């Protein structure tokens, strides 16, 4: 397992969502989980979101994958960036574990860039927190003060990253990175909803479930000098209906569990055929087999319920469920007596048959 | 003009959104604004929403317009119902004026039914308030107590309506009406949003305007024993973001003005060609011409702004604008000095060119 040398309370107190910082030797003896060639290969696949970025003579150029080849690209001034490699490559997903000191619901995916000297995407800022882990090679990273693609900035951090160095950047800090030597960078990205996404999502939920069917009612309709007027008390009442629908706590929790447990990038969903019967799940677990969560699959506990990729999961076996949320790899011990409950077993079978968890690989 | 004999404070105190009631002789010497033949003719048009409802030997049958003919229908047991005749026929729109004792924003449209003896749509309840005005002929109306198409009920009102009688029904009271003699009924309908429609609309508004771009921020991210958990304080914060976006008062007002001023039925939008220049509007008004609001067009005042068919209207000429909201027919006096303001004139020209108001007809 990858192991951070970070002082976490320090980082949280001084840097998280406050100030960028180079974590020198964040990882000791850093070994890359994937090679440039493997990355390129991955970028050859259609299910994978990737891009190639180039710059020559002052002018940029972006291409989107999949790429049939790379036959002629150049020695310098380009970079291949692949989103969510952790959805497609397990060793890569291992890089994200140490960052579980921060909450799962806030973590996004892992983006990998390979760059030849000069390669990079130019000066910009992002709306999300990011840890950029330096793998093989070397890159110059610059970060300016809080103000996509921005004007040139005066740097407050200007560093050459070495294998195992990590650059943390809060949202809104302009930054710029380019390779000095053939370089792999691993961006553990975070994600945070905005209010627009929240109200949109919740509205979709309410439409789908046919909730909020209560009509404005006015047996005490107020008088007005002008019949076309809409009075502030009526407005206040309608507004209050809206707020009240939002404050129905159980519905709020269910909607948010479904909303937030969805991923921002395509998952490698491969439903088993033929489907698993509950008995197979039982037997396999009892025989000591490991149930593995699909890479990038979001699984979060909200109250007593667990939410996996948009689906709610409810069971009177609390520790087993919590095991589903916390553990990437699972064994019979994690579930305990819950495996004797056939309703629970059928639930696990449904999850596996959806391709959300798989045995061993 | 049609004139109600109703005691309005009584009706509001005892009946509005509380209890159904037959208003005997609501109108004196009631003259129908439209004939059965004209209604049928209207139902022959494609832009018009209508239906024919029949019952024979225990079994119902519904057909939707437009109808090429009525050649063979029967002497009995059917009814033609046309939605929003006030969108298509001015004398009909005149029936709605007396009901402006209730707020414009709560009023819907006017639906007209013609029925031969036995004709009617059967026992049902509605989610909106309605005044059913009896025109020519006679109908038996029954209304049961608060509980679409319902089981048979024990009536609390069971009356034969005569020309000029009006049956008021609050939402949720089952009712049943059928003709005794060839009968015209005029339903002045009301409408009230539900919470689902409100949050949907507001969400659409926020998406369209790109509002709510503020991201959840957690420099004070709370500790947890389990990394997959989502804590109640974080939930409370997200919820609070939602509520706060809803409570931005000016945005709330604009969104609601745009939302509520839309009609539930197709309008007769006929943009003039060639378009009116502001000067023509000025001249026509100055010469004494009458500017007429399009039938069914919703125009409502919210704060200082006026909203017409989804469009916001802002002008430092308050009385003129208020005139746009309150008056169906307008003359130069209604606008006063505002007509000397070319920005205002251009505004009127835009409204007319959209077909929202027209000169004289
Ligand atoms: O790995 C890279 O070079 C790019 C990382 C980055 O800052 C971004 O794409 O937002
Ligand atoms: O005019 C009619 O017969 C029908 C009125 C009514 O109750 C309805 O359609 O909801
Ligand atoms: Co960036
Ligand atoms: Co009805």
């Amino acid at each position: 397992e990858y192991q951070l040398t970070l002082n976490w309370p320090d980082f949280l107190e001084r840097h998280w969502q406050k100030r960028p910082v180079v974590l020198k030797r964040g990882f000791n003896n850093f070994i890359d989980p994937i090679s440039p060639d493997e990355l390129a290969g991955l970028a050859m696949e259609s299910e994978v979101d990737s891009r190639l970025v180039s710059h020559q003579d002052g002018k940029w150029q972006v291409s989107h994958g999949p790429f049939e080849s790379y036959d002629h690209l150049g020695e310098t001034n380009w970079s291949l960036l692949v989103q969510a490699v952790n959805h497609w490559h397990e060793p890569t997903a291992a890089l994200m574990r140490p960052f579980r000191e921060l909450p799962d619901w806030r973590i996004d995916d892992l983006m990998i860039s390979f760059s030849v000297p000069g390669g990079g995407v130019g000066p910009h800022l992002d709306q999300y927190d990011v840890f950029i882990i330096q793998g093989t090679g070397r890159r110059r990273w610059r970060v300016g003060e809080k103000l996509l693609q921005v004007d040139p900035f005066e740097a407050i951090i200007d560093e050459e990253l070495e294998p195992g160095d990590i650059l943390y950047i809060p949202p809104g800090f302009p930054h710029e990175g380019y390779a000095l030597e053939n370089a792999m960078n691993y961006s553990v990205g975070f994600r945070a909803p905005n209010t627009r996404e929240l109200i949109s999502g919740f509205a979709d939920y309410v439409l789908q479930r046919e909730l909020g069917g209560n009509y404005y009612s006015d047996p005490d309709v107020p008088p007005r000098a002008h019949p076309a007027d809409v009075l502030p008390q009526e407005m206040d009442k309608l507004r209050e209906m809206m707020l009240e629908l939002i404050n129905q706590p159980e519905h709020f929790k269910q909607w948010f569990g479904e909303f937030i447990s969805q991923s921002r990038h395509e998952l490698d969903i491969a439903p088993p055929e033929p489907p698993y019967q509950p008995d197979e799940i039982y037997d396999a677990l009892k025989q000591g087999e490991v149930l593995v969560r699909l890479g990038g699959l979001r699984v979060l506990r909200i109250g007593d319920d667990v939410y996996a990729n948009g689906e709610k999961i409810d069971s009177p076996h609390r520790p087993a469920l919590d095991a589903l949320a916390s553990n990437i790899a699972l064994t019979a011990e994690n579930f305990g007596d819950a495996l004797e409950d056939p309703s629970f077993l059928a639930m696990l079978a449904a999850l596996v048959n959806s391709g959300y968890w798989f045995f061993e690989g």
